[PDB]
Protein backbone atom coordinates (compact mmCIF):
# COMPACT_ATOMS: atom_id res chain seq x y z
CA UNK A 1 0.00 0.00 0.00
CA UNK A 2 2.25 2.42 -1.75
CA UNK A 3 0.23 6.41 -2.16
CA UNK A 4 0.55 8.01 -5.16
CA UNK A 5 3.46 10.07 -5.52
CA UNK A 6 2.82 14.05 -5.20
CA UNK A 7 4.20 16.01 -8.10
CA UNK A 8 6.52 18.09 -6.01
CA UNK A 9 8.82 14.42 -5.24
CA UNK A 10 11.06 13.52 -8.00
CA UNK A 11 11.50 10.09 -8.46
CA UNK A 12 15.04 9.43 -7.94
CA UNK A 13 14.04 10.40 -4.47
CA UNK A 14 11.72 7.83 -3.46
CA UNK A 15 12.53 5.10 -1.41
CA UNK A 16 9.86 2.97 -0.27
CA UNK A 17 10.83 2.10 3.82
CA UNK A 18 7.88 1.06 6.10
CA UNK A 19 8.54 2.34 9.49
CA UNK A 20 5.94 -0.44 11.00
CA UNK A 21 7.47 -3.35 9.14
CA UNK A 22 10.96 -2.78 7.72
CA UNK A 23 12.00 -4.91 5.05
CA UNK A 24 15.19 -6.12 6.99
CA UNK A 25 13.44 -7.00 10.53
CA UNK A 26 14.95 -10.81 10.99
CA UNK A 27 18.44 -9.09 11.20
CA UNK A 28 17.44 -7.07 13.82
CA UNK A 29 15.42 -3.58 13.94
CA UNK A 30 18.85 -1.36 14.16
CA UNK A 31 20.00 -3.19 11.02
CA UNK A 32 16.83 -3.07 9.35
CA UNK A 33 16.92 0.87 9.61
CA UNK A 34 20.40 1.48 9.05
CA UNK A 35 19.19 0.66 5.29
CA UNK A 36 18.23 4.31 4.80
CA UNK A 37 22.38 4.68 5.17
CA UNK A 38 23.83 2.86 2.42
CA UNK A 39 25.51 4.51 -0.51
CA UNK A 40 22.54 3.83 -2.54
CA UNK A 41 20.28 6.31 -0.64
CA UNK A 42 20.62 9.81 -0.70
CA UNK A 43 20.51 11.66 2.38
CA UNK A 44 16.91 12.44 2.37
CA UNK A 45 14.12 10.54 0.65
CA UNK A 46 10.48 9.90 0.36
CA UNK A 47 8.44 7.07 0.93
CA UNK A 48 5.22 6.01 -0.40
CA UNK A 49 4.33 4.07 2.47
CA UNK A 50 2.27 5.11 5.48
CA UNK A 51 0.23 7.93 3.27
CA UNK A 52 3.82 9.15 2.08
CA UNK A 53 6.28 11.41 4.06
CA UNK A 54 9.89 12.47 3.74
CA UNK A 55 12.87 10.48 5.62
CA UNK A 56 16.42 12.19 6.99
CA UNK A 57 18.94 9.62 6.66
CA UNK A 58 21.46 11.55 8.30
CA UNK A 59 22.80 12.70 11.62
CA UNK A 60 23.35 16.21 9.91
CA UNK A 61 20.14 16.48 8.36
CA UNK A 62 18.26 15.19 11.61
CA UNK A 63 20.17 17.44 14.11
CA UNK A 64 19.41 20.44 11.46
CA UNK A 65 15.66 20.00 11.20
CA UNK A 66 15.53 19.38 15.37
CA UNK A 67 17.26 22.53 16.03
CA UNK A 68 14.87 24.57 13.28
CA UNK A 69 11.40 24.78 15.12
CA UNK A 70 10.52 27.66 12.32
CA UNK A 71 10.13 25.30 9.67
CA UNK A 72 9.65 21.40 11.19
CA UNK A 73 6.91 22.07 13.49
CA UNK A 74 6.24 19.60 16.92
CA UNK A 75 2.63 20.11 15.86
CA UNK A 76 2.35 16.71 14.03
CA UNK A 77 5.19 14.78 15.32
CA UNK A 78 3.70 11.21 14.10
CA UNK A 79 3.43 9.12 10.86
CA UNK A 80 1.04 8.66 9.98
CA UNK A 81 -0.48 11.94 9.69
CA UNK A 82 -3.59 10.80 11.08
CA UNK A 83 -1.58 9.75 14.49
CA UNK A 84 -0.14 12.84 14.52
CA UNK A 85 -2.88 14.94 13.73
CA UNK A 86 -4.58 13.40 17.31
CA UNK A 87 -1.35 13.81 18.79
CA UNK A 88 -2.09 16.15 21.46
CA UNK A 89 0.38 15.90 24.35
CA UNK A 90 2.49 18.71 25.86
CA UNK A 91 5.29 19.63 25.44
CA UNK A 92 5.76 17.42 22.86
CA UNK A 93 2.75 18.80 20.19
CA UNK A 94 4.11 22.21 20.55
CA UNK A 95 7.12 24.59 19.87
CA UNK A 96 8.83 27.56 21.14
CA UNK A 97 8.03 29.57 23.21
CA UNK A 98 4.84 27.93 24.00
CA UNK A 99 6.71 24.94 25.06
CA UNK A 100 9.02 26.31 27.20
CA UNK A 101 6.65 26.52 30.37
CA UNK A 102 5.11 23.43 29.80
CA UNK A 103 8.45 21.92 29.51
CA UNK A 104 9.79 23.51 33.17
CA UNK A 105 6.70 21.81 35.08
CA UNK A 106 7.78 18.25 33.62
CA UNK A 107 10.87 18.79 34.56
CA UNK A 108 9.74 19.79 38.51
CA UNK A 109 8.29 16.25 38.16
CA UNK A 110 10.75 13.48 36.17
CA UNK A 111 14.61 15.76 36.45
CA UNK A 112 17.53 15.65 38.06
CA UNK A 113 16.11 16.37 41.78
CA UNK A 114 13.51 13.29 41.59
CA UNK A 115 15.91 10.89 40.80
CA UNK A 116 18.42 11.73 43.32
CA UNK A 117 15.29 11.24 45.44
CA UNK A 118 14.30 8.15 43.95
CA UNK A 119 17.92 6.51 43.67
CA UNK A 120 17.49 4.11 46.67
CA UNK A 121 14.27 2.92 45.30
CA UNK A 122 15.33 2.08 41.83
CA UNK A 123 18.69 0.09 43.54
CA UNK A 124 16.35 -1.15 45.98
CA UNK A 125 13.73 -2.90 43.19
CA UNK A 126 16.16 -3.66 40.65
CA UNK A 127 18.15 -6.05 43.20
CA UNK A 128 15.07 -7.44 44.26
CA UNK A 129 13.58 -8.49 41.25
CA UNK A 130 17.18 -9.80 40.18
CA UNK A 131 17.21 -12.04 43.19
CA UNK A 132 14.07 -13.35 43.19
CA UNK A 133 15.33 -14.64 39.52
CA UNK A 134 18.88 -16.00 40.20
CA UNK A 135 18.28 -19.00 41.19
CA UNK A 136 15.77 -20.22 38.81
CA UNK A 137 18.30 -20.11 35.90
CA UNK A 138 15.92 -18.35 33.17
CA UNK A 139 13.23 -15.96 32.44
CA UNK A 140 11.11 -14.27 29.92
CA UNK A 141 13.64 -11.44 30.79
CA UNK A 142 10.95 -8.83 28.80
CA UNK A 143 8.31 -10.05 31.00
CA UNK A 144 10.63 -10.61 34.61
CA UNK A 145 12.40 -7.90 34.25
CA UNK A 146 12.07 -5.38 31.50
CA UNK A 147 8.89 -4.33 32.01
CA UNK A 148 8.28 -4.58 36.04
CA UNK A 149 11.15 -2.59 37.12
CA UNK A 150 10.87 0.58 35.08
CA UNK A 151 6.75 0.57 35.42
CA UNK A 152 6.79 -0.60 38.93
CA UNK A 153 9.11 2.66 39.49
CA UNK A 154 7.08 4.60 37.04
CA UNK A 155 3.75 3.44 39.11
CA UNK A 156 5.18 4.72 42.44
CA UNK A 157 6.54 8.44 41.04
CA UNK A 158 3.05 8.80 39.71
CA UNK A 159 0.87 6.94 42.35
CA UNK A 160 -0.73 4.76 40.41
CA UNK A 161 -2.17 1.33 41.13
CA UNK A 162 -0.16 -1.93 39.50
CA UNK A 163 -2.91 -3.37 38.70
CA UNK A 164 -3.71 -0.95 35.70
CA UNK A 165 0.01 -1.64 34.30
CA UNK A 166 -1.76 -4.28 31.51
CA UNK A 167 -4.46 -1.84 30.92
CA UNK A 168 -2.34 0.88 30.29
CA UNK A 169 0.64 -0.98 28.55
CA UNK A 170 -1.70 -2.10 26.22
CA UNK A 171 -2.80 1.55 25.28
CA UNK A 172 0.78 2.66 25.38
CA UNK A 173 1.50 -0.48 22.67
CA UNK A 174 -0.98 0.40 20.53
CA UNK A 175 0.08 4.24 20.14
CA UNK A 176 4.30 3.68 18.89
CA UNK A 177 3.44 -0.03 17.70
CA UNK A 178 0.40 0.00 16.35
CA UNK A 179 -1.25 -3.52 16.05
CA UNK A 180 -4.12 -2.70 13.71
CA UNK A 181 -6.67 -3.64 16.64
CA UNK A 182 -6.90 0.27 17.45
CA UNK A 183 -6.54 3.68 15.79
CA UNK A 184 -4.44 6.40 17.31
CA UNK A 185 -7.55 8.51 18.08
CA UNK A 186 -9.13 5.38 19.75
CA UNK A 187 -6.13 4.98 21.60
CA UNK A 188 -5.30 8.16 23.09
CA UNK A 189 -9.05 8.63 23.98
CA UNK A 190 -9.03 5.55 26.40
CA UNK A 191 -5.79 6.74 27.99
CA UNK A 192 -7.38 10.00 28.55
CA UNK A 193 -10.62 8.21 30.16
CA UNK A 194 -8.38 6.40 32.31
CA UNK A 195 -6.75 9.87 33.09
CA UNK A 196 -9.41 12.09 33.44
CA UNK A 197 -10.84 10.84 36.87
CA UNK A 198 -7.65 11.05 38.50
CA UNK A 199 -6.87 14.54 37.16
CA UNK A 200 -9.95 15.46 38.76
CA UNK A 201 -9.62 13.64 42.07
CA UNK A 202 -5.94 15.23 42.72
CA UNK A 203 -7.14 18.60 41.68
CA UNK A 204 -9.29 18.26 44.27
CA UNK A 205 -7.09 16.59 46.96
CA UNK A 206 -3.40 16.56 45.91
CA UNK A 207 -0.64 14.20 46.67
CA UNK A 208 2.87 14.70 46.64
CA UNK A 209 2.52 12.03 43.50
CA UNK A 210 3.41 13.32 39.85
CA UNK A 211 -0.04 13.56 38.79
CA UNK A 212 -0.78 15.51 41.66
CA UNK A 213 2.10 18.26 41.05
CA UNK A 214 1.24 18.51 37.46
CA UNK A 215 -2.46 18.51 37.85
CA UNK A 216 -1.97 21.73 40.64
CA UNK A 217 1.36 23.41 38.74
CA UNK A 218 1.34 26.92 37.38
CA UNK A 219 1.90 27.58 33.32
CA UNK A 220 2.83 31.33 32.44
CA UNK A 221 1.63 32.90 35.66
CA UNK A 222 -1.51 31.03 35.65
CA UNK A 223 -3.35 27.56 36.69
CA UNK A 224 -2.67 24.62 34.34
CA UNK A 225 -5.89 23.29 33.12
CA UNK A 226 -7.51 19.94 33.04
CA UNK A 227 -7.24 19.50 29.96
CA UNK A 228 -3.30 20.79 30.10
CA UNK A 229 -2.56 18.15 32.73
CA UNK A 230 -4.78 15.52 31.04
CA UNK A 231 -2.07 16.33 28.30
CA UNK A 232 0.66 16.47 30.18
CA UNK A 233 -0.09 13.02 32.00
CA UNK A 234 -0.46 10.98 28.56
CA UNK A 235 3.16 11.55 27.50
CA UNK A 236 4.48 11.21 31.23
CA UNK A 237 2.56 7.10 30.80
CA UNK A 238 4.07 7.16 27.06
CA UNK A 239 7.34 7.78 28.07
CA UNK A 240 7.05 6.01 31.64
CA UNK A 241 5.79 2.88 30.12
CA UNK A 242 7.40 2.20 26.65
CA UNK A 243 10.95 3.85 26.76
CA UNK A 244 13.47 2.31 28.99
CA UNK A 245 11.39 -1.03 28.71
CA UNK A 246 12.40 -1.39 25.46
CA UNK A 247 15.85 -0.09 25.34
CA UNK A 248 16.84 -2.87 28.43
CA UNK A 249 15.64 -5.94 26.34
CA UNK A 250 17.94 -4.39 23.54
CA UNK A 251 20.82 -4.46 25.64
CA UNK A 252 20.46 -7.13 27.62
CA UNK A 253 20.38 -9.06 24.23
CA UNK A 254 23.56 -8.05 23.62
CA UNK A 255 25.35 -8.82 26.89
CA UNK A 256 23.85 -12.55 26.56
CA UNK A 257 25.26 -12.72 23.24
CA UNK A 258 28.69 -10.93 23.83
CA UNK A 259 30.82 -13.05 26.67
CA UNK A 260 33.73 -10.25 26.65
CA UNK A 261 31.26 -7.10 26.88
CA UNK A 262 29.77 -8.44 30.31
CA UNK A 263 33.86 -9.26 31.42
CA UNK A 264 34.72 -5.88 30.68
CA UNK A 265 32.34 -4.38 32.95
CA UNK A 266 32.38 -6.74 35.60
CA UNK A 267 36.55 -6.46 35.89
CA UNK A 268 36.38 -1.95 34.83
CA UNK A 269 33.42 -0.96 36.68
CA UNK A 270 34.41 2.71 35.91
CA UNK A 271 33.69 2.12 32.39
CA UNK A 272 29.52 1.52 33.13
CA UNK A 273 29.07 4.91 32.51
CA UNK A 274 30.43 4.51 29.14
CA UNK A 275 29.02 1.43 28.51
CA UNK A 276 25.92 2.93 28.96
CA UNK A 277 26.12 6.03 26.49
CA UNK A 278 27.77 3.25 24.28
CA UNK A 279 24.11 0.87 24.08
CA UNK A 280 22.31 4.08 24.27
CA UNK A 281 23.91 5.05 20.47
CA UNK A 282 23.79 1.14 19.33
CA UNK A 283 20.28 0.25 20.28
CA UNK A 284 18.70 3.48 19.61
CA UNK A 285 15.26 2.80 19.30
CA UNK A 286 12.77 6.23 18.81
CA UNK A 287 11.83 7.86 15.43
CA UNK A 288 9.41 11.10 15.07
CA UNK A 289 9.16 13.56 13.29
CA UNK A 290 7.68 17.14 12.45
CA UNK A 291 5.92 19.35 10.25
CA UNK A 292 6.24 21.31 7.11
CA UNK A 293 4.89 24.98 8.43
CA UNK A 294 5.52 26.21 5.11
CA UNK A 295 7.01 25.85 1.48
CA UNK A 296 11.07 25.34 1.89
CA UNK A 297 14.61 24.63 0.64
CA UNK A 298 16.24 21.76 2.05
CA UNK A 299 19.79 20.23 1.41
CA UNK A 300 18.34 21.32 -2.27
CA UNK A 301 15.09 19.25 -1.94
CA UNK A 302 11.98 21.27 -1.68
CA UNK A 303 9.56 20.58 0.72
CA UNK A 304 5.99 21.51 0.44
CA UNK A 305 4.10 23.21 3.65
CA UNK A 306 2.10 20.04 5.51
CA UNK A 307 4.52 17.85 4.00
CA UNK A 308 5.47 15.24 6.96
CA UNK A 309 9.29 13.92 7.59
CA UNK A 310 10.10 11.12 10.16
CA UNK A 311 13.83 12.29 11.75
CA UNK A 312 14.60 8.83 13.27
CA UNK A 313 16.47 10.03 16.44
CA UNK A 314 18.03 6.25 15.94
CA UNK A 315 19.60 7.08 13.10
CA UNK A 316 22.26 9.75 14.27
CA UNK A 317 24.29 7.36 16.22
CA UNK A 318 24.28 4.49 13.47
CA UNK A 319 25.36 7.26 10.50
CA UNK A 320 29.30 6.26 9.77
CA UNK A 321 30.12 9.69 9.29
CA UNK A 322 29.72 10.25 12.77
CA UNK A 323 30.70 7.07 13.92
CA UNK A 324 33.06 4.81 13.24
CA UNK A 325 32.28 1.12 12.70
CA UNK A 326 28.58 2.11 13.79
CA UNK A 327 27.21 -1.54 14.09
CA UNK A 328 30.17 -2.49 16.74
CA UNK A 329 30.07 -2.35 20.31
CA UNK A 330 33.06 -0.53 21.72
CA UNK A 331 32.92 0.83 25.04
CA UNK A 332 36.05 2.65 24.86
CA UNK A 333 35.57 5.06 21.60
CA UNK A 334 36.86 8.39 22.42
CA UNK A 335 33.35 10.10 21.45
CA UNK A 336 30.24 8.36 21.60
CA UNK A 337 27.87 10.51 19.41
CA UNK A 338 24.18 9.72 19.63
CA UNK A 339 20.61 11.68 19.66
CA UNK A 340 18.74 8.85 21.21
CA UNK A 341 17.46 11.19 23.48
CA UNK A 342 16.65 13.90 20.89
CA UNK A 343 18.25 17.21 20.01
CA UNK A 344 16.66 20.70 20.16
CA UNK A 345 14.14 22.27 22.40
CA UNK A 346 12.53 19.06 23.05
CA UNK A 347 15.65 17.08 24.49
CA UNK A 348 14.14 14.36 26.56
CA UNK A 349 13.49 15.53 30.46
CA UNK A 350 13.67 11.77 31.71
CA UNK A 351 17.07 11.18 30.37
CA UNK A 352 18.42 10.93 33.94
CA UNK A 353 15.83 9.07 35.07
CA UNK A 354 16.18 6.33 32.01
CA UNK A 355 19.98 6.56 32.55
CA UNK A 356 19.80 5.58 36.32
CA UNK A 357 17.44 2.56 35.74
CA UNK A 358 19.93 1.38 32.72
CA UNK A 359 23.49 2.03 35.23
CA UNK A 360 21.91 -0.06 37.69
CA UNK A 361 20.54 -3.07 36.11
CA UNK A 362 23.81 -3.54 34.15
CA UNK A 363 25.63 -3.10 37.54
CA UNK A 364 23.16 -5.31 39.71
CA UNK A 365 22.66 -8.10 37.28
CA UNK A 366 26.07 -8.38 36.33
CA UNK A 367 26.94 -8.62 40.11
CA UNK A 368 24.75 -11.38 40.35
CA UNK A 369 23.93 -13.38 37.08
CA UNK A 370 27.49 -12.71 35.15
CA UNK A 371 26.86 -15.52 32.75
CA UNK A 372 23.61 -16.11 31.19
CA UNK A 373 22.89 -16.96 26.99
CA UNK A 374 20.10 -16.36 25.32
CA UNK A 375 17.52 -19.75 25.34
CA UNK A 376 18.38 -22.63 22.71
CA UNK A 377 16.61 -22.26 19.90
CA UNK A 378 14.88 -19.28 20.37
CA UNK A 379 14.16 -16.82 17.77
CA UNK A 380 14.18 -13.26 18.56
CA UNK A 381 12.08 -10.90 16.94
CA UNK A 382 12.00 -7.52 16.99
CA UNK A 383 9.19 -4.48 16.46
CA UNK A 384 9.39 -1.25 14.76
CA UNK A 385 7.51 2.00 15.27
CA UNK A 386 8.02 5.01 16.89
CA UNK A 387 9.67 3.09 19.28
CA UNK A 388 11.24 -0.06 18.46
CA UNK A 389 10.77 -3.18 20.86
CA UNK A 390 12.11 -6.89 21.29
CA UNK A 391 8.79 -9.70 21.48
CA UNK A 392 10.16 -11.71 24.01
CA UNK A 393 14.30 -12.55 25.29
CA UNK A 394 14.16 -16.38 26.59
CA UNK A 395 17.64 -15.84 28.70
CA UNK A 396 18.91 -19.37 30.58
CA UNK A 397 21.88 -19.63 33.14
CA UNK A 398 23.77 -21.95 35.58
CA UNK A 399 22.25 -20.93 39.36
CA UNK A 400 25.43 -22.74 40.45
CA UNK A 401 27.83 -19.57 38.70
CA UNK A 402 25.43 -16.67 40.22
CA UNK A 403 26.28 -15.00 43.27
CA UNK A 404 23.52 -13.82 45.64
CA UNK A 405 24.13 -10.51 47.48
C1 LIG B 1 15.79 5.12 26.96
C2 LIG B 1 14.75 5.83 27.31
C3 LIG B 1 14.20 7.05 26.58
C4 LIG B 1 14.38 7.47 25.32
C5 LIG B 1 15.28 6.87 24.23
C6 LIG B 1 13.65 8.73 25.15
C7 LIG B 1 13.66 9.45 24.00
C8 LIG B 1 13.02 10.65 23.86
C9 LIG B 1 13.00 11.43 22.61
C10 LIG B 1 13.69 11.01 21.32
C11 LIG B 1 12.30 12.55 22.86
C12 LIG B 1 11.96 13.74 21.98
C13 LIG B 1 10.85 13.54 20.93
C14 LIG B 1 10.78 14.71 19.94
O1 LIG B 1 11.76 15.51 19.87
O2 LIG B 1 9.71 14.66 19.30
C15 LIG B 1 11.83 12.47 24.25
C16 LIG B 1 11.13 13.48 24.87
C17 LIG B 1 10.58 13.35 26.13
N1 LIG B 1 10.80 12.30 26.98
FE1 LIG B 1 12.15 10.84 26.80
N2 LIG B 1 12.97 9.04 26.36
C18 LIG B 1 13.28 8.02 27.20
C19 LIG B 1 12.84 7.94 28.52
C20 LIG B 1 11.93 8.82 29.08
C21 LIG B 1 11.33 8.66 30.40
C22 LIG B 1 11.65 7.47 31.32
C23 LIG B 1 10.53 9.72 30.60
C24 LIG B 1 9.62 10.11 31.76
C25 LIG B 1 9.13 9.23 32.62
C26 LIG B 1 10.57 10.50 29.35
C27 LIG B 1 9.93 11.73 29.20
C28 LIG B 1 10.07 12.58 28.14
C29 LIG B 1 9.48 13.89 28.02
C30 LIG B 1 8.70 14.55 29.17
C31 LIG B 1 9.85 14.39 26.83
C32 LIG B 1 9.46 15.74 26.22
C33 LIG B 1 10.32 16.96 26.47
C34 LIG B 1 9.81 18.22 25.77
O3 LIG B 1 9.02 18.07 24.82
O4 LIG B 1 10.24 19.30 26.17
N3 LIG B 1 11.47 9.99 28.52
N4 LIG B 1 12.35 11.33 24.82
O1 LIG C 1 5.49 10.72 22.05
C1 LIG C 1 6.63 10.27 21.98
C2 LIG C 1 7.92 11.14 21.84
C3 LIG C 1 9.01 10.12 22.28
C4 LIG C 1 8.91 9.89 23.82
C5 LIG C 1 7.61 9.04 23.96
C6 LIG C 1 7.11 8.86 22.47
C7 LIG C 1 8.48 8.76 21.66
Amino acid sequence: NLAPLPPHVPEHLVFDFDMYNPSNLSAGVQEAWAVLQESNVPDLVWTRCNGGHWIATRGQLIREAYEDYRHFSSECPFIPREAGEAYDFIPTSMDPPEQRQFRALANQVVGMPVVDKLENRIQELACSLIESLRPQGQCNFTEDYAEPFPIRIFMLLAGLPEEDIPHLKYLTDQMTRPDGSMTFAEAKEALYDYLIPIIEQRRQKPGTDAISIVANGQVNGRPITSDEAKRMCGLLLVGGLDTVVNFLSFSMEFLAKSPEHRQELIERPERIPAACEELLRRFSLVADGRILTSDYEFHGVQLKKGDQILLPQMLSGLDERENACPMHVDFSRQKVSHTTFGHGSHLCLGQHLARREIIVTLKEWLTRIPDFSIAPGAQIQHKSGIVSGVQALPLVWDPATTKAV
